[PDB]
């Protein structure tokens, strides 16, 4: 019935409970599946024109099968951008790769009220590089 | 420094760490602010045409200030609709009322392919009903 | 020695650690077996004339074998009816169905004095509804 | 909004988060109020004609204001009686004392099926005796 | 080689992680083996001349192999005797019973001074009584 | 009501929750007062003729007022002496000149059966040395 | 006198429990002071010639007063450089900045042998940037 | 995937999760491998000329493979030396003849500012002595 971390990750299409990802903007995140359909990790935004680039912010969400959603609040020790984003989407095998198709909403303060900017990210699974040394 | 539950709730616009809400469809949810910008609670969906209606599903998200994001996976002990939804939005006063303006995304399995349906929910704060009795 | 969740669930008569139930009134609850004979879940009361209807309230109890007891306090973020109810009873097959035969007591505030109302609920196990989709 | 252990105990009518009690049969229990309306402790049954007399069994329940319910499974390391009892009731000041009026149901295995035996216990608060020595 | 609860209990000479015991005075206790050599449980003193008889008091201690030590502070919700006792000893076969042979020290306040009383309790293992009705 | 760590320490006659001690043989220990009468720490045995000397072994016990009991199992990652000891005793406080008078029992394997050796240690409180460099 | 997070951070010379830092190479880290002298956080290496650049790696360590030590294992979901680094050093005013002066050792596999590289990083405290829109 | 405690130890070259060590100066420590690359334990400093000798101080660090880093803050309940040290190094394993080659840095208060002393320790693994009595 209830999914373990590994089974939840396998049902999403990934071997490991920890998984590294990059999107089309070069933005990166780590996804960690846990108990009760949970998802945790960290997101680094490298999207052109976005404040709060280049440092990690925590993410939390939930998953079932190929489907996922997660949110990031743009708050950490380095920089706050007074906004939060949630992604929702699904996972598919796209060759020997694994991708995630998502759409996202970013809620933030505009000139006269709150606004919500929409977008779309496609994430690509990154194989853990076992380098064998820290030289080069 | 960092936001306590009461502080986080206050910053969002609500006097108490737990809060009940209802949207335009009669959908209901409870929101509980915790530490490190966390958000948890339960969602009961009463949206016309939606397949997992009437029972509570866990939600989890994050907040900062007036801004919020959260996710429900459509899986509990009563019913599974093989899908997840994420909401993102902001609080704002509408008189002595408090509302949450959100846009949402629902990722689910279509005929051949993953699909993302989109929409908007507005939530209105519901004061804890204080009866002296369970009799009518 | 001591009962694990799955073991405790099995001994009670149910194949899975989480289970959904409905009584004669359409009242619903979820039951989750844990360690040390524990029982937890949520109750939604739809009993005619009852003042805290339609929303979930936490329950907690204990089990051994076919036998169970649990309590709900009529307090959540939506509504408070200044009362608590305890159920006690046993599981028994009724064909391929599983039922819980319970008697209950509700302690509440009357006109001058604390009062205890009594009754009987029968619960019937509800199989997890497995849709491929949230669309209809 | 949410009650602390002390406030929950005060709302029940007792100074301390821990409280000792004796009923009309000389049965004894300890009540420990916790967070989220919780109640834990231990029950020793000295009721004429009951197996499982004279050792403590854990209790769990919930409370709001003067109202309480809690259950005991007749299982511990000393003796199992394959049954569980839940009490429900209310607290009142009865002179300088504090009492609890409860009714209870005991679910157990009868000769041809499950049965539920009802009863009534009145518990009296016992002041912690500070003896000042273990001699006499 | 770090011991599990079952392994620790088995090395002490009992089949199970929880065990019930009785000493020469009718005093009773429950022993629970944990991780890191740990021991917890509950003690009921029915020794002639001791205050603080007839109610359970937490115990805590450690074990290695056949050897054990544990302490009870004479403080619970019912009564405080402003004193503590420690037991130290060993398990041994006495026929097909299992016993624990122990010496004990009780520290308490005398007429002018701290004092330490000493003696020996021998404990015999009690099989869990499976009565399978609470009738008798 | 319940005793806090600081309160439990102050009652015992020491101004901090963590405290350092040495006995007549130069054996040393640290005592950490916690919730629920609890006591934990480490013991370093420098007693002539004892086999498990010079390394720290965990202790646990309980306290009330100026009374205390604790045990040490003679098992850690350096050496095992297949034995356990418990101390019971009382504190005697004049300012920062604080002593614990104790008696102890050592249970171990003799040549033909279990045996218990008795002894007395006097512990004296060591004021934390605040040296401001590791240099000499 | 046992230090709280805020007290520990203040003794190190930073206002807050979390802090962001940058070293002479553009490497970045986040420091989080906890209880029991503890330190945790995340490190991003942008040092010239180092593998495992540009992603966050957990750190952990301890502190007393102005003094700190911490370790990073070069392993995360993105990349493993089969090596670990520790930093040790002290905080000092440099103008109205706050710096940490540190020496470090990196242990890694060389052509035949374990090897240890050494150097110095100086870290400067970065104020949290409150941008209050994610635009730019 | 993620490394278990046992796996992390085996990778480091030691057969148990808890392990005892001694360096050239007779300083001793215990190393405990846990989840997430984590390392904890205690360090006893017997180095000539060092101010915080003969008592255990906590360590924490991280490991990957045969590489390790850990720090000790020179603060405990016996003595504070207002300084911290970190070791980094690698294990060298031939059967049960296992060594850790390390280098260390000691940060402390000099006469005019912070200073960092460097050194090298070689640790050698000590096989847990299984002595079967505390007697000699």
């Amino acid at each position: 019935q209830d999914m373990s971390p590994r089974q939840s990750a396998e049902a999403f299409g990934v071997p490991a409970v920890s998984s590294s990802w990059v999107n089309q903007d070069g933005s990166t995140m780590t996804l960690v599946f846990g108990a009760g359909n949970s998802v945790s990790g960290f997101y680094v935004n490298n999207a052109p024109g976005f404040g709060c680039q280049g440092t990690p912010y925590p993410l939390v969400g939930l998953t079932w099968g190929n489907f996922i959603g997660f949110t990031v609040a743009w708050d950490n020790a380095t920089a706050n951008c007074n906004s939060v984003t949630s992604w929702t989407g699904f996972a598919e095998a796209a060759g020997s790769d694994v991708t995630i198709v998502t759409d996202w909403n970013l809620a933030y303060q505009g000139s006269s009220s709150g606004e919500i900017q929409q977008g779309s990210d496609t994430f690509t699974l990154v194989n853990k590089a076992m380098k064998e040394t820290p030289k080069m």
